[PDB]
């Protein structure tokens, strides 16, 4: 009826419009990196910033560099399936209601590169929402090849081909990116601050190695 919208980035902290809930979130395969620029919001044309996007499982793996990017900052090192990838995030509910407005989420956002995808994701969620999730995945009973629940879910992503694609890039080069740049909504490493915030609001304790190493970094270039 209505639709499920993944948050890995902006969205969890600036919602979409009219949801009816919001599930803190551990989504399974994916793994988040700042391998998006931003040329209209946290950089400009000609210095873009960095901004958040999801690599699938299916594409890590078929790039060494992205697979030991990974593994440099997975707890599950080395990777085996899509189960052992982690992104903290939210997953939120759309009414039908309004279902046909998440085509527009992305004009008060970051936008250039990214396209919509409609996947089916294995999610866990704190004590607090277990309850609220199993509901959710009762409705279109869905099991993946494992057996295991998965939710069906709309999610904005910049694909390895998109013209803002800038990966595979190390924390190093990414977070002198984001230590100098700024754009119309404000410094790149307000954007990278306000997602640390999200997270830190939302104990699930799982942590992102990657976001952290990236946030520690970014911190010694301003210092």
């Amino acid at each position: 009826s209505g639709i499920w919208v993944l948050g890995y980035g902006s969205l969890i902290y600036k919602p979409p419009s009219h949801y009816t809930h919001r599930i803190p979130a551990i989504i399974h395969g994916f793994a988040r990196r700042f391998w998006q620029s931003s040329t209209d919001h946290r950089g400009t044309p000609a210095n873009p910033g960095r901004v958040a996007t999801l690599i699938p499982y299916e594409d890590i793996i078929r790039q060494t560099a992205f697979l030991k990017n990974v593994n440099l900052y997975s707890e599950s090192a080395p990777i085996q399936d899509p189960d052992d990838l982690v992104t903290i995030g939210v997953v939120y509910y759309i009414p039908p209601e309004h279902a046909q407005e998440v085509r527009e989420y992305l004009n008060v956002r970051e936008q250039n590169g990214y396209t919509l995808h409609e996947v089916e994701v294995h999610l866990e969620t704190n004590r607090e929402h277990e309850a609220e999730l199993g509901e959710a995945l009762e409705q279109l009973p869905r099991h993946n090849k494992s057996g295991k629940r998965v939710l069906l879910t709309s999610v904005y992503i910049g694909t390895i081909d998109n013209e803002a694609f800038v990966g595979p890039e190390t924390v190093d080069e990414t977070a002198k990116v984001i230590a100098v740049s700024h754009g119309p909504s404000g410094s790149n490493y307000e954007y990278l601050a306000k997602l640390e915030q999200a997270l830190a609001q939302m104990p699930i304790r799982i942590t992102d190695h990657y976001l952290t190493a990236l946030l520690e970094t970014v911190n010694k270039y301003r210092h």
